[PDB]
């Protein structure tokens, strides 16, 4: 139906589809395996990602994955983003072959990973010892925000960059995930509440929530926030605060607290992602550069 593009064209009798791993607006995400991805051996089976419509597709609904395919075709090839491996568009249903990342989003994996508490009988010489440590948390918001210096590079705006929005691979490497996607900027229900509790609004932007502005600034704000997300091992941003309180608190210029056990440093970084003045946050290359620094001085 669509015209054919030999470069990242896939045959999708090569796909064994299996297990759904979500839902979106636009588009379901089904785990499956490729034979011959790699064209240099064609029985080699690998897994991954097929992003596809939904029984209910609209026309609008296909026209936003292609257009989710195009992005994926321009921003090309990064460590730390979720790559196209390849697409399905002749004779059958419009498949969006994506990179797996085996470890799921990286909220979800911290939030798995935190400490056992005061409840658990000692057992072993690492009882009080948890899968997560300092400076692997502080990887963990360095890759993200190479990997957002590379959008940027791009030109490539997120609009909701967040913990669930970044993807862990088995090697623990952090991988942006959903940043070409058209979210609809202009109709968003700042009310409405995710499937697993999740409130989109308090990640966005002063300039985004009030003035619909998207800059690659607005996104800084969204790591600002994403980086409260680590260091509270996926905790959700303004603990008990409903919409309309952040309305208003936001107005006032309100910020969240310095979250347990995070150093001032990085709630430093967070306060600056969070300047009302886009201008005076700092550019991702910069958060690179500051979490570089942290992360050489914790890695004896
Ligand atoms: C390719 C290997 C794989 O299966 N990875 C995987 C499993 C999962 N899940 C979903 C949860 C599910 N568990 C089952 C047990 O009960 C709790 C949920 C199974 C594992 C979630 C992921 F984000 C991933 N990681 C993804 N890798 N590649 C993706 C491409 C699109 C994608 O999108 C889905 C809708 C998604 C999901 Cl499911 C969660 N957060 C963000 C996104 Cl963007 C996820 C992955």
């Amino acid at each position: 139906d669509l015209p054919l593009d030999p470069l990242w064209e896939f045959p999708r009798d090569r796909l064994v589809l299996g297990k759904p791993l979500g839902e979106g607006a636009f588009g379901q995400v089904v785990r499956a395996e490729a034979f011959g991805m790699d064209p240099a051996r064609p029985d080699q089976a690998s897994t991954v990602a097929v992003k596809m419509l939904k029984d209910n597709a609209s026309d609008k609904d296909l026209a936003d994955l292609v257009s989710e395919m195009e992005v994926m075709k321009l921003i090309g090839r990064h460590k730390n983003i979720i790559n196209l491996l390849g697409v399905c568009t002749q004779e059958g249903p419009l498949y969006v072959i994506l990179e797996c990342a085996a470890k799921g989003n990286l909220r979800e994996f911290l939030r798995a990973r935190r400490p056992p508490g005061p409840d658990l009988s000692p057992d072993g010489p690492r009882s009080s010892e948890g899968p997560l440590s300092f400076p692997v948390l502080v990887s963990c918001a360095y890759q993200v925000a190479r990997g957002m210096q590379y959008l940027e590079s791009r030109k490539c705006i997120h609009r909701d960059l967040a913990a669930r929005n970044v993807l862990v691979t088995e090697d623990n490497v952090m991988k942006i995930a959903d940043f070409g996607l058209a979210r609809g900027v202009h109709h968003i229900d700042y009310y409405k509440k995710t499937s697993n509790g999740r409130l989109p609004v308090k990640w966005m932007a002063p300039e985004a929530l009030f003035d619909e502005v998207y800059t690659h600034q607005s996104d800084v704000w969204s790591f600002g926030i994403l980086l409260w997300e680590i260091f509270t091992l996926g905790g959700s941003p303004y603990p008990g605060i409903p919409v309309e309180e952040l309305f208003s608190l936001l107005r006032e210029g309100h910020r969240m607290d310095r979250p347990p056990h995070c150093p001032p440093e990085l709630y430093g970084l967070m306060r600056e992602c969070w300047h009302a003045a886009p201008s005076q946050r700092p550019t991702f290359k910069q958060l690179v550069e500051a979490l570089d620094k942290v992360l050489l001085a914790v890695s004896e």
